[PDB]
């Protein structure tokens, strides 16, 4: 579209000419839990540019192809997606208030979640069982009159440790005899200020905390109190809310794994350029030279999976394009983690060093075969649709 | 296009009527390097009803994408593109005598290539030297008063066992010291019927001599005279012309090659139904279940390259795509090897005997990796335009 | 030992001298599932200087680390196992009746098969059923007054062409209410001679019928009565006697596809050193270099493993080592498959002709995966060893 | 030998009694590059029971097989080695010291390090070059009078953070145009209490700062002034004394990684028998079984390779082994590295987290491909030895 092209163009002058030159800025003022003042004048100048909530179409008016791109675009800096209003925890929130919940729990949490005031947090994850089973949650959500008790822990909540969190959605169970085996689960409005909430520990990834996100967190929620009007949707949809939030997340996560990528093998081929060893320089190895040619074509084949579920989102709709969002799901982390180390292999013992965001790369990268699912999950899905689209053609 | 789905629901309802009955008759006759008469019936249907030279653009009216999807239809057989007029070696040298060629040259080679009635070997490949690298060329193409001749020995030229076979387009080099690095190879059309030309033997793959489609053979080129009307361009424009020829045709074999895996894919899928072992099916084992999922993405992203490269050729020309037609010739043949692979695993020991064409099929996709150039000169010309892609960036 | 050390040099000289020199001969008899005089005058001599039936160590006096030496140096060529009458079908056979079976029994098979008069075939597979799972044999042995009965369908049975084979052994099932779920199978001899038992028909690998090794045949059993002093053992101990027959048989194939790889990738690196593309040798691209490199690594680890297996065996016995032979299982076969087509890519084209023995190995080689029980048994069996081992340990 | 088999019960008993037990304390105190007083309690209790300097064989009285075993039984903890004085960092410099060197220099600097008073610092790394070729290498070691002068700026220096650290090794240039290619370099011994040496700041491994070991530092030599008697040899042997001081350190570091490997595999196996998803534990799904055999499999070779190497070197000296330590230094850490990220996938996200040792683990194998030389140059060494090898057996 004509309004895409114009927002992306906008979107890459806004990256190069403010968020790259204050990257220096951000990363030595990390080296707890908040945004230093050069990301929310950012996040100010990109209000007043309109460059706000391009992740919404609802809001941007924009297709799922145009912010595909855009997203591209941003994936490229670690704190871009928050200059523009579309980071990774609190969208999926957005999203989920957007499609499902009334009039008062959007005027009270969706505004204030639209306009930047406060930031969400999603928790699901249990630290003592297996929560790649959805089945498995035993934390529990019983009606106590005319309110909720929510009681359980919670594990690697994203985003938590940011001052400005005030809401969560938690998934928790409800004890329904007389309802099916997937009406058990339940999604609840918790505010961060209910006695109750305690915040245990943050949880490092290979020995980075990630301070810029809010970390993730290990959060009690010991007997909270919360009013019958913060349910999402009836006491036993958990499930369907669950997989509403999850499509979307995931295809925005894939488009910044691409840009990542892009600008990893930019920098390894910058590398492979520079330096000379034996006599000759790197590229001039065949062996890199190859990582090189591979690396590019992984990327090609990914942001073209991406851009397919897009356009499968954009013509039909989020429930029947699963099979798509679980395939670059599956395809995006690995290649990416591949051609990161390539390009740490490259850069040899300086690869692993803080004189380059290689190994925070990877450690990102390696994360995202574990979150959203891990990979072996998303391979039985895949199997078990193939399957049936074979005796369905059959 | 509307034609192009027209055509493309015209040529699976051919399919599926005329071409999978005639399997068996056709394997049960090749069970001796022309074609029986079934085919023969199957052509002239076709060429009633039209689906006659669908490769074409100026004869079909049809763009590259919709030729893809065409074609991807096609190669789930093995004798279907012959059925169209759209095997894999006329199909070059139509291609040849309609970019470059004179009047003369076109009224006595292409038409009769168009109706059929001739068939074309194109012989570039030496048996005593590295062919992949196009300068270690030693037949030669002198100038002879009047004419040429040709002198050489050919290796690995398909289609010339055919009793149709007439016509050869053989590349050479000239000595021409003032020209450049480059200008010093030139093609010349060859008659098979000249003295001198002699076929020695033919070649086979991995015991498999490939009768339906004339055969491999060797070809010596004896002090072969052939008039100076027969060169075509200039003297030393070989180069050009191969450049021309080749993208074509790698871009069909990838879109026959799409087709191939999913045929491969549903075989697996049948297989892994069907089969029963340890009180379990074998898709029940989450080896087997993972093998079709990664088939499965394997496919689409294949797919999705060869469709970008089809839409970018059509879009821009030949000459300005040539990284993305390296990147499919690199990225399928290794794909479908896998899936073939698999396949074949899944079967067990009938993988490998007559009972499936499961063996047959990995030979053909195996070969697929050297025919048309290796993959690490493909590799080797990715990492090159990428490097100055990259620094054209920068 | 000294004594292993002694006739490994003289195996050595032996094959350098009288079995590499007839290769030509031997493949262009075979360019009909009998043996040449040739062969035959090999195995007088052999039999002559006392290199005959190596494999054994009741007969041979040698341990299995000096016969795994042997068979490396025997594995180099595809007929000189048979030379010393070490070949695959047989052995097993003559293991089989050397431990288990009464003094009739070896007085009237074990010593023809001993002294080279006659061949056996093991036939145990079913063409309709999943045979890696052993418990799927639907053939029926019954007893019929002073006889039995076998009744049932064969499948693959490697040597049962060969005009010299005479006697097989029978893997068929018996109806026994009262014994355990594995004491339901067991194995008679049964006469090739016997009215009822029929050839159907040869089986062919990649397009290769093996005629040297007397193929691989489909076998019916249409009511074939034999006598009741054909039976192994007992009832229902077919097992247990498979059981013992197949660890050797593992380990003399490991030990052969080590030599395999040894001569397969002096080829490569003949190929690498010889040929020049692009300005330079084909070593002198690192990928070349690299996948040598790989090879010999490949190779020792193998190699190791092998003599670890057999080491293992010697010291312990064939039962407490079962998990030493799936793992050489497991290795073996993937290396040399992977070291097979690194040499077909060196080779070029050529590597897929007839002009190299690079597609028949590959093709031999491919079948190891599957002949023997398939890998993925193997590796489900040594997951469930190891979780035995760690819980013991635990 | 049974020395070696008491020595290794013994070392046994030692780390299941005291070792062990000491790690949470350990932990503790690191979560400042020294070591805390736990260590040095068993430091002197080691030296009480005679399990001190087990590496050198001309001190412990020990074979390579042994201490292979023995540094296979200490591998199993992050600072086990240490309470044996089997560091890495200093292993290498006792060596040197041990085989080359003066009477003077060794009662100087030998004894110290025997005793375990002081350590040492290796540095021969340069951070603005490209240090995996050793002819890059740009600090300049000048005669000035009766002394030296050492200038240059080194890079990634082991254990320069250690207060006990007194002495360094040195690689540095000197111009001698009368001199081969290769007599440029010299090892001398700088004092770090010498003026003119500088610490300048700590290097991370993906964002661990490992200062249980002394951390890795940037060092500079800014005209330091050294007598004559520091230099080790002479003025030109810096490649000799290099290559001499390799090979033992990387065998050393094999036996660790194999070592460290079992441990990662009982981790594994523990977490799979322990966890159920999906109503199923995690072992009885096929793709984790197959990982955990696959593990095995890897473990088992690897440690038959540098069992092997440690033989060879046992039997033939360390200068006619360079293929077998280039073999397992190029084997073993990718393996260990693949058994790593299988073992963080199967504990999900936990993998990641400090909860469990693994991503710790992880970086430490991550960072064994890149130090004492990366994979690829020892892969080309690999190489061109076997192709040596192949034109002398031809
Ligand atoms: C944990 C750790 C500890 C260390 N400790 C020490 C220490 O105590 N002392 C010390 O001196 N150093 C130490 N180092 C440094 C280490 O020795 C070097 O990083 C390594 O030798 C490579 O040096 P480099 O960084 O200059 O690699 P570079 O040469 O800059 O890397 C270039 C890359 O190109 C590739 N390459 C290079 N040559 C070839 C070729 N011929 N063919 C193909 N590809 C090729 C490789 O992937 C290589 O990594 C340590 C490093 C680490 C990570
Ligand atoms: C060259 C050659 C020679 C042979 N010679 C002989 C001979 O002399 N005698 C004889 O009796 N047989 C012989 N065979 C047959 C051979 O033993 C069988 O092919 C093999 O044992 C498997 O039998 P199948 O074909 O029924 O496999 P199937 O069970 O039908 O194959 C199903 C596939 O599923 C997979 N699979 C099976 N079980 C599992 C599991 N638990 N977990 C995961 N995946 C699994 C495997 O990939 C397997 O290949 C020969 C075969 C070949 C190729
Ligand atoms: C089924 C089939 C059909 C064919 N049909 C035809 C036909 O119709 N017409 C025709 O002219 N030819 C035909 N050929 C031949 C084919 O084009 C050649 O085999 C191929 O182009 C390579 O030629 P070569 O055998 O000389 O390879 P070689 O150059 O001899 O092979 C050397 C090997 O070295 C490697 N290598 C080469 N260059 C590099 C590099 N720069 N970097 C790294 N590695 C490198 C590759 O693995 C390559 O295979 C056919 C071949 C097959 C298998
Ligand atoms: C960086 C990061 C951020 C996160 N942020 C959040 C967040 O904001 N909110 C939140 O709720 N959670 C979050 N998580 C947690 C994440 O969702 C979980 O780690 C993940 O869903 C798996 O949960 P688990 O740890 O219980 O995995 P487990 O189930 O305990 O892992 C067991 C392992 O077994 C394997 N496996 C499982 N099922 C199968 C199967 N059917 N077939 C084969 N293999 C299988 C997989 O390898 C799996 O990893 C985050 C995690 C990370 C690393």
């Amino acid at each position: 579209s004509r309004r895409g092209q114009e927002v992306l163009t906008r979107v890459k002058q806004f990256m190069k000419q403010h968020v790259f030159p204050a990257e220096k800025e951000v990363a030595e003022y990390y080296a707890k839990w908040g945004h230093p003042l050069v990301i929310e004048k950012l996040k100010e100048i990109a209000k007043a540019e309109g460059l706000w909530n391009l992740f919404l179409p609802a809001v941007s008016g924009l297709s799922q192809v145009d912010y595909a791109l855009i997203a591209e675009e941003t994936g490229k800096c670690f704190f871009a997606p928050d200059v523009f209003n579309c980071q990774a925890p609190d969208t999926g929130n957005m999203e989920v208030l957007h499609l499902y919940g009334s009039e008062q729990q959007k005027k009270q949490w969706l505004e204030p979640l639209l306009r930047g005031d406060i930031t969400s947090v999603f928790c699901m994850t249990e630290p003592n069982v297996s929560s790649s089973d959805a089945t498995n949650i035993e934390c529990t959500i019983q009606r106590d009159g005319g309110g909720y008790i929510v009681n359980g822990k919670k594990w690697w909540s994203s985003g938590a440790g940011n001052p400005k969190c005030k809401i969560a959605i938690v998934l928790g169970r409800t004890e329904s005899p007389s309802a099916s085996r997937h009406r058990q689960h339940s999604m609840i409005l918790v505010p961060m200020d209910t006695p109750g909430v305690e915040l245990i520990r943050p949880l490092s990834v290979f020995g980075y905390m990630d301070n810029m996100h809010g970390g993730h967190w290990e959060v009690h929620f010991n007997h909270v109190r919360v009013p019958a009007s913060n349910l999402i949707l009836g006491e036993g949809r958990g499930f369907e809310i669950s997989q509403g939030r999850l499509g979307p997340g995931r295809i925005h996560h894939c488009m910044r794994t691409v840009g990542l990528a892009e600008r990893i093998l930019q920098i390894m081929c910058d590398r492979a350029v520079q330096r000379e060893a034996f006599k000759k320089k790197l590229y001039e190895h065949e062996v890199v030279a190859h990582w090189i040619a591979k690396s590019r074509i992984a990327i090609e084949e990914i942001r073209l999976l991406t851009l397919k579920a897009a356009h499968s989102i954009d013509t039909l709709g989020s429930a029947s394009a699963r099979k798509e969002i679980a395939m670059i799901k599956v395809a995006a982390p690995k290649a990416v983690c591949k051609i990161a180390d390539w390009a740490i292999q490259v850069h040899g013992g300086a690869g692993v060093s803080q004189d380059y965001p290689l190994a925070n790369m990877y450690a990102i990268i390696r994360t995202l075969r574990l979150a959203d699912g891990p990979d072996e999950v998303h391979l039985s899905a895949i199997a078990k649709m193939e399957l049936q689209d074979q005796a369905r053609r059959l």
